[PDB]
Order: structure tokens, then C-alpha cells, then sequence
């Protein structure tokens, strides 16, 4: 933060439920300086693309699409996004029945 920022999700992703990996996408503006990080996880070995998922991320503004799942994705995930001196996170469920 050579200012005096940090990392604040302004917006995180809101959920979903699909059978599998349908085509679901989602996207949480995060803030800070001099650039935000987002880490998607929750309980499936880091989000980031593992391979059963995919996500990504700009700038201060993360993103997560799911279209890939197996049988062992789950629903609830999160994304703790945080930078050099900020810490916040959000949440959201992505199911995937069948």
C-alpha cells in the first residue's frame, strides 16, 4: 500500500445451484493498494483452478465461473480476499447436484 489502503471486497460473488458444472458465473469487486489478491477456497483445495473449476482475476476485481465440476465440488465456497496489509474475505454457495 504505498498510500495507505488495503483490501475491501466492495462487491463479492453472489451464489448459485446447478446439477453439475451448468455454466454459472460470478465476480467480487475488491479494493486496496497498490493492487487488491483474491484467493477463492473453502473446501475444495484452492478454488483456483484445481480443475474442476476455474476462476480468475483482473485488478481489484476477482472472478469465479464454474462449468467443470466432478462429484466432489460441493456447494459452499468463499473467496478471502486480502492484499499487503488487508484481510476480508466472502461467501457463497455453488452446488452441484448430479
Amino acid at each position: 500500500s504505498k498510500t495507505t489502503l488495503a483490501a475491501r471486497i466492495l462487491t463479492k460473488p453472489r451464489s448459485m445451484t446447478v446439477y453439475e458444472g451448468e455454466s454459472a458465473r460470478f465476480s467480487c469487486d475488491t479494493d486496496g493498494e497498490p493492487v487488491p489478491t483474491v484467493t477463492w477456497l473453502r473446501k475444495g483445495q484452492v478454488l483456483s483452478t484445481s480443475a474442476r473449476h476455474q476462476v480468475t482475476t483482473t485488478k481489484y476485481k476477482s472472478t469465479f465461473e464454474i462449468s467443470s465440476v466432478q462429484a466432489s465440488d460441493e456447494g459452499n465456497y468463499s473467496v478471502v480476499v486480502e492484499n499487503s496489509e488487508g484481510k476480508q474475505e466472502a461467501e457463497f454457495t455453488l452446488t452441484i447436484q448430479k
